[PDB]
């Protein structure tokens, strides 16, 4: 029902998208403002954007840069920032700023912007290549998995640029996974239990807590064609994450 | 105004809270249960309690497992979980659960449980030595955060154990340390603003981002006695807190 629009101005981020996502999601290789351009074509819709920002919202650089100049520049920010509370926000949250309000600087059809601090300050990249998964697959499944949570229900669209791949460092080739994942999830819609997801998400960042795994969970994997035991032993450096959740579903 | 209580059964946590903390604070070295029932001897109020969970909202190990047999077992479990949302939360997100439905399982004069998950699943510590910053120091201020700023404005108190230094596995002297500086924040009150109180969170994490620290804020820092030298060069390793917070404050 939701529209789902990845949008990037990096072909290898936009290139792996589309190498690894199976109408209800697009695909933009370019600018937001060239997006935003051709979005006015079919119509003649609402829509959330998601900011992989940092922990106090300015919008200084990378993707926030485009919605810095795109909503009205430093004014823009300075009420940004106030609609964020004006404190310090965790990597791991995501605080929903309605542009509503905009009516005492409206744009377009975006009336919402999902902040997601991806950094605590763009002083340096997160990523560090001896964990890859802590840095890496972690915390962009994390910036996805609560932009999705967080968008609201009424919105026709979600915009979103690729996690952590700009000034976090993260390479495309892990963010990408990591975001092909949540949104395969997310595409499951109901064919796959909340607890049932619940426990894939636990083997895909490698926590392999047997606790945490109920036989209803078992019942579930055998019923939908998910091989157990390839999931207890998954691996999100060399496994695909069709293993996890089958095409068919 | 609101009453703070540390409660630990780690001498080493009590032990150094005591030793880096500044009535509006209490700390009580035992069980929960031992606090609990002492907590009786002053009435004849009402508080939140900080559960320093996973991302599951299951109740098996730790303090969780206080407020597990405390508020109801297994039966108590299932509906805090699904208070929770039955989902994945992620690690730098905190979620308040109002026990006040529990009129159609009532105990003391607890009416929430901010639940904090610390850990995805306590498959393994999440403390690194190669990093004590990323896997010590950072987690348990985020963590700390987001347990005040979630903390209901009508409390009483607020009930907190240690963070992160049971099954997340990360020493009582990095945790401490990072549970003190958030408290010290919060005690400034008004007396420090809240973009100050960014840039000190900002360098505390150790992430000298200048175009973060506006002017107004140096000379804030000015005239409240913070040296913006030993600020822009503070080692969350060496330094003790004192110097980003001065008492006086
Ligand atoms: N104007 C833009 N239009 C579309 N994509 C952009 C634009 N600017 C940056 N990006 C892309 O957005 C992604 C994340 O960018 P960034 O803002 O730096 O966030 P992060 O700090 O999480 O990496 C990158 O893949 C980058 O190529
Ligand atoms: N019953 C209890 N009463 C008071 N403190 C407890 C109790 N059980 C555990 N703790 C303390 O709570 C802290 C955090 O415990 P834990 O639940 O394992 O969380 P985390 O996974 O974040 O480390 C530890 O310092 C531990 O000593
Ligand atoms: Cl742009
Ligand atoms: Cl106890
Ligand atoms: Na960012
Ligand atoms: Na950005
Ligand atoms: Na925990
Ligand atoms: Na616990």
């Amino acid at each position: 029902k939701m529209r789902i629009i990845l949008c990037d101005t990096n072909e290898v981020v936009t290139n792996l998208w589309q190498e690894s996502i199976p109408k209800y999601l697009c695909i933009h290789h370019g600018h937001l403002q060239s997006l935003m351009d051709s979005m006015r074509k079919g119509d003649a819709h609402s829509y959330a954007i998601v900011s992989p920002g940092n922990s106090y919202g300015y919008l200084g650089g990378g993707f926030d840069k485009a919605l810095y100049n795109y909503f009205g520049g430093k004014p823009f920010e300075t009420w940004f920032r106030n609609q964020l509370g004006g404190r310090y926000h965790t990597v791991g949250s995501a605080t929903v700023v309605d542009l509503q309000r905009c009516l005492e600087e409206c744009r377009d059809g975006i009336r919402y912007i999902i902040h997601v601090p991806t950094v605590v300050a763009p002083s340096a990249p997160i990523f560090n290549p001896q964990n890859p998964l802590k840095t890496g697959f972690e915390p962009v499944f994390n910036a996805m998995w609560n932009a999705l949570m967080h968008s609201p229900k009424d919105i026709d669209g979600l915009i979103i640029p690729g996690l952590c791949t700009g000034y976090a460092g993260v390479p495309p080739i892990i963010s990408c996974k990591s975001m092909a994942f949540a949104l395969r999830l997310y595409m499951a819609g109901d064919h796959i239990s909340k607890e049932l997801k619940n426990v894939l998400i636990m083997y895909y960042l490698q926590y392999p807590f047997e606790p945490f795994f109920p036989e209803s969970c078992k019942i579930e994997c055998q019923k939908l064609g998910i091989d157990i035991e390839m999931l207890k032993s998954f691996n999100v450096e060399k496994d695909a994450i069709e293993l996890l959740i089958p095409r068919r579903i």
